[PDB]
């Protein structure tokens, strides 16, 4: 999932 992505990882 994109959680792998900083601008992703916020809210995931």
């Amino acid at each position: 999932g994109c959680c792998s992505d900083p601008r992703c990882a916020w809210e995931c």
